[PDB]
């Protein structure tokens, strides 16, 4: 009893976040499975602070004041499962685990419900901001065990980055993989932003011929517009940034996008539980194909291309079209979001605060903008809003962006220029605008086939099986 | 012993199947959990042919010639498990259960390995073709244990589908899950095309004003082009159909598209091994979304479209491009399912034939085409063919339909009409024609915010972390 919290993981992140803790007046008891590193730790970043160290499981334990509680900053998976093994032996009932990895959802279901049998109380928080962020303040997303909640507020809270108002980008997200699931959802978002900017890049490159200098200088232009972000920010950052030679960097890098799972998750989950978050889809199945870099290399020698019909219009006038198209885009890709969010509350029984998933994503997080303060007011003015396109601010936002949108998508169709996240950004919008679809084509044609019987739109709810073949043989 | 083989579900689909064989000079014991049925089958439709029935599983295996053959036709899932744990006590070591309900490929990979361990050789087969399909020749996609193989090649190859050739649209696709993984992509291919139509359908009737009657000639012209196949001939006789007053049917429709899961995991494996098959994903969120059709009413109500503009352009010249933009489409997503295909054998082991695969979709399964057939000898040309588009024929054909594709899509766009599957697919061939894409600045991004770092285009393999945030500060 004297350390107020152990962390368990001394990589940069727990490193950082350990740091951040001492700063706001917290005595962290640091721990690694390979015991040097504490050592290492204590001499080095944390020299001079109060952190205390360990040397074992059992003494960082007995350093902790009751109720216990410990972090977990490992890599997600099977160690996660192993350190609550070796701790569980240790613990009094009414200690409190946290897992602040990336963890699949379902998992973090499986073992909150575990330790709640054995009396300990489980949470598992998405944290976001990469190393800087966990520094100097973070987006946490807790869920789990409530009863965890007070004891571990203060401390969350505390070194949780704050919106200008005052308030942490961190609050009880709901019951067990609530917070691990926003979490995955975050990085879906983060990754149809990435995309959505690679387009536009995309276009002003190879429509508008513009280079990085110009191109850098619309970015900057943009961030301070609505699309003022974390990532516009950076982008206009990288295309200006010059290698030791003087030319610039982003040429000469390789276009095989990498990924780590989330995104793929959260595409995963909306299939599974039937929401459409076709931009998501389309953002992962783009890093799926630059991967193909040598197919894509054999391609080009082989696969042809539109007749070159050379931009024929005003740059500054397309270039502003391209700045909506994003937007109204972006506001596409953030409705699909919170529908899947919305969907997997009824699904798993969780009442989330959607104004305050929003707030905690406004700091902290690699999506952070001022637009994220827009839809928290969306559903602090509505917070049973069903879809974030029927609130006034957003539908007027795309009613406005509407024919630069339409206008940049056939100009990158007439051109080539490849825009996955755009045209189903689009699609959807056009979707979802109808009241009647063509879907009931599928549903005659599944009929036909295979009997599997279809509605009439006066009557929902009463099934017909139509025999279609021989209507008079 | 007498009979050849035992079925057991009874429900139309097994019936046909049973009296297939039986027509094929096969004796099939049958079975049903529900005795009931077996008397009343025998008493009326298989009244005057070979086939027992047996009332009880142990009379019907004493039935059964050896190597005793015997057929599940039961609800996927739970069922399937359940039947082999009571035949499994009553078999000989080298007796052989085939299960052809639509399973999980990787539950049927369970099943194999576990069952091999008791010497029995088990098969997963895909069966394709509706009931009136199983009466006469169904497509059959067998895979699993090849020890079966011999002993019921001559029952599947006789009561398949023949090709004009004389061929059966039946081959042993590969070992464990493989039968049953070919059969979900196949119904994924499905869900791609059907949407397509929807999608030629939609440009049809809301921006060339054309009725059904008009509709249904321009899809039995398209089924005398390249288009010929099983779907765009039944779309003619739905869009003709008429309902007991003289009215269409198709008007009167609910437009919301059940799914029953096989769709569904073709676009989550994609995901899983990360295979871009946008298509079908496009395919399957556009079922999710007519499924919001209160949503979709309300939104109706509050988005607005573009600016109607009437169209002013030859209708039979347009008709024409919608014809080329659902063939070229067509294309793309059959390129991504062989891409899927060809990612499942690396990742399983397996050794596919796809002109094999491409043959037993040429007939009796619902996506049966003029079209498998320019795909089988694409793979026969060159079976090692990487992606479908690299071959001649499909290259010329994109080529070809291009600049109609590229017009059709534009003016969808204009006019608001929601092409999600028409629009990927363009998105996608773009996007694997270039030899560079922006995905490079999806790395530059990565490793400025969480230091993933990122390779140069020269020297691929060495991997480099720069500090951008103050390059001089």
């Amino acid at each position: 009893a004297q350390a107020d919290i152990a962390l368990i993981g001394l990589a940069v992140m727990g490193q950082n976040l350990i740091l951040n803790m001492n700063d706001h007046g917290f005595v962290v008891c640091a721990f690694n499975r390979t015991v040097s590193k504490v050592d290492d730790f204590l001499a080095n970043e944390a020299k001079g602070t109060k952190v205390l160290g360990a040397h074992s499981l059992e003494e960082m334990v007995s350093k902790l004041k009751k109720p216990r509680r410990i972090i977990l900053l490992v890599k997600a998976g099977q160690a996660v499962d192993n350190f609550i093994e070796k701790l569980v032996p240790l613990l009094d009932i009414g200690d409190i685990i946290i897992d602040g990895g990336n963890s699949e959802y379902r998992d973090t279901m499986r073992r909150c419900r575990d330790l709640k049998d054995k009396g300990i109380l489980f949470v598992g928080s998405g944290v976001s901001g990469g190393e800087d962020g966990a520094r100097y303040g973070p987006s946490l997303m807790p869920g789990g065990n409530k009863e965890a909640w007070p004891h571990i507020k203060a401390i969350f809270q505390g070194i949780a980055a704050k919106v200008g108002t005052g308030e942490p980008c961190c609050d009880w997200v709901g019951d067990d993989g609530a917070g691990h699931f926003v979490k995955m959802v975050h990085n879906g978002i983060e990754y149809g932003d990435m995309q959505l900017i690679c387009e536009a890049y995309h276009l002003m490159k190879d429509v508008l011929g513009l280079g990085h200098k110009e191109m850098a200088k619309a970015f900057e232009e943009w961030n301070k517009t609505e699309l003022d972000s974390f990532l516009i920010e950076i982008t206009a950052s990288i295309l200006k940034f010059q290698d030791a030679d003087g030319k610039h960097l982003l040429p000469k890098i390789r276009d095989s996008a990498g990924q780590k799972g989330t995104g793929k998750w959260t595409a995963i989950s909306a299939l599974e539980y039937g929401v459409p978050v076709t931009l998501i889809g389309e953002a992962v199945f783009a890093r799926c194909l630059s991967s193909l870099k040598d197919e894509r290399i054999q391609a080009s020698k082989k696969l042809k291309g539109p007749q070159n019909i050379p931009f024929e219009g005003d740059k500054k006038s397309f270039l502003e079209d391209i700045r909506k198209a994003l937007y109204a885009s972006k506001i596409i890709s953030y409705a699909q979001g919170f529908m899947l969010l919305r969907q997997a509350a009824t699904e798993f029984g969780w009442t989330l605060n959607y104004g305050g998933i929003a707030l905690m994503w406004r700091g902290g997080c690699i999506i952070r903008s001022v637009f994220l303060g827009k839809i928290k007011d969306a559903f602090d003015r509505n917070p049973g809003l069903q879809n974030l396109l029927l609130d006034d601010f957003f539908k007027s936002a795309v009613e406005n962006c509407q024919d630069s949108w339409r206008r940049a998508i056939s100009t990158g169709v007439q051109a080539g220029i490849p825009m996955p996240c755009f045209t189903t950004a689009l699609s959807f919008y056009d979707g979802y605008r109808h009241a009647m679809l063509p879907a009931n084509l599928i549903q005659a044609q599944r009929d036909y086939f295979g009997a599997h019987t279809y509605e009439l739109l006066a009557k929902p709810g009463q099934f017909i099986h139509t025999n279609w073949t021989g209507h008079g043989g």
